[PDB]
């Protein structure tokens, strides 16, 4: 028992809830999270969190955990893959039942482009995935959930609208505009600018995905170009050739900071640390 | 190259084009076709199309099939299945490349209600359509296609609002609404009136949907009673309990002599014969 959708009647009139491909973009008020929930609940749905902490980001871990306790899938099993150099550094944080964090100790690489780039060659680790969850969500780890975020997003293959592009035109988006770079993106092309800092889908998918970035990346490197925003760049040309099947709606990957809160955000969910 | 999708601008504010469960619900103006197509063509996707012409019926073949020739997933490679009690009966319409059209000769059942009705027993010839197609449609023949119809419907499972019920509450939906029958559906619950003349996807979905339907049917007689409006109410139930990954406007099931021509639909597709 729950609000007939009516066909005639739209619940969000103000912004695109459906891309041209036919992928939803998700959007509060586009879906039932009731429905959804059980739908997933009826598979036993494990998603994956997979969130680097290397150098100091480790500071940002506990309010990340703490937050995506109140907030990430929950009543759903969660397993967290927490990559970082400083294992003893990761807070214990009390977890809900049927979640559990995993810690993967990995090396702390040369530069800060590299921790980023490098991001994809780590989630690619493969065999382990795919036995212990059906979805991987990948995010960056400084920032903080401040309102739900579940099993809307989940689906084969997703990424989030770049907060500062969603109301932009495209000959505007900072693709990687070299031909000399596997990332490259022609001026009359695009769909959307994605931001890195939130994508996934099922294993299969993020596999596919990461595995490419990286292919693409090493390539750039043995021809001495470097993307202009780096795993962003191969991210969006990626998913301009491999369209994801959900988009989130900058809900998904916010800063109030920066942006304010306008109306057309009903709910803020992922937020940015200063 | 092809128009920006503008996040801030959506195409349809007239219509609901997703619905609460995140299924796109196709509309003109939702989708862009030649995306689609490429997508589609890239798994070199082939496309059955189910069609019960039984006695007098076999009249409405040449028209069906001509237009379905114009119109019907133009491109892709089809396979239509002509279910029929007289194959000597069937057209022979000269198809276009990379389609082709089988007869199957069935049993010409006892009253109209079964000849519907075992429409899904007949579907559920399993091990044939797996091995020969990707997905599958299953439709009325009295019937003509009049504009586009294609690979924007293909999903895993969808469904078509009845061009009658679509405007319309719930506890006005001809469900139905006896207990004694497999096919219930409270005055409480339902989301759309999905007509029986067009429905389908993935042939693993369209065998498991007819399977349920036939067992459902099955159960019924056994009992002694026959669902109101016979294989639509158990699709109807069905589709309540295993929701369609995409669901079909009225675009894609109309009657213009007696629904006219409202401005919220921007073409006719496939609409009833007199
Ligand atoms: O020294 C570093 C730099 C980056 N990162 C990881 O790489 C992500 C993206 O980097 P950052 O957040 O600095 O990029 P931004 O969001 O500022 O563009 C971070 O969230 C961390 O997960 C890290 O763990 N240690
Ligand atoms: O004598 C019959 C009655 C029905 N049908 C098939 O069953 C479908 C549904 O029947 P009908 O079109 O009469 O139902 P309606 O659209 O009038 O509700 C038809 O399109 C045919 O495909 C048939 O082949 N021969
Ligand atoms: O334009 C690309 C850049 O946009 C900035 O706003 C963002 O901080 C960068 O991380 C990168 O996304
Ligand atoms: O209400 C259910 C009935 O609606 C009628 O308009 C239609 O002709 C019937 O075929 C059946 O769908
Ligand atoms: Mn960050
Ligand atoms: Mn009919």
């Amino acid at each position: 028992v729950y609000p007939q959708p009516k066909v005639l009647t739209p619940c969000r009139k103000d912004v695109l809830v459906v891309t041209p491909w036919l992928a939803p973009i998700v959007w509060e008020g586009t879906f039932n999270i009731d429905i959804l929930n059980e739908q997933f609940r009826l598979q036993n749905t494990t998603i994956g969190l997979t969130v680097f902490a290397i150098k100091k980001y480790v500071a940002f871990l506990k309010l990340f955990l703490e937050t995506a306790e109140k907030h990430f899938m929950v009543g759903h099993r969660v397993h967290y893959y927490v990559f970082t150099d400083q294992p003893a550094a990761v807070p214990r944080v009390t977890l809900g039942t049927g979640r559990q964090l995993s810690v993967l100790e990995v090396g702390a690489y040369k530069r800060w482009q590299d921790v980023s780039m490098r991001r994809m060659e780590m989630i690619s680790c493969e065999r382990r995935f795919l036995s212990e969850v059906d979805y991987l969500v990948c995010v960056d780890v400084d920032m903080e959930f401040r309102d739900h975020v579940g099993v809307e997003i989940l689906t084969p293959l997703f990424g989030t609208l770049h907060p500062s592009f969603y109301g932009s035109s495209r000959e505007a988006f900072t693709y990687e505009r070299r031909p000399q770079s596997q990332a490259y993106i022609p001026k009359d092309e695009g769909d959307f600018y994605y931001m890195g800092a939130f994508f996934g889908g099922s294993v299969q998918e993020v596999q596919r995905l990461t595995r490419a970035c990286h292919q693409a990346m090493m390539v750039d490197q043995a021809n001495g170009i470097e993307a202009v925003w780096h795993d962003e760049s191969h991210l969006n040309k990626y998913l301009l050739r491999h369209k994801p099947t959900k988009v989130l709606s900058p809900e998904y990957l916010w800063d109030q900071q920066l942006l304010g809160w306008p109306a057309v955000l009903r709910k803020l969910r992922f937020t940015a640390v200063p």
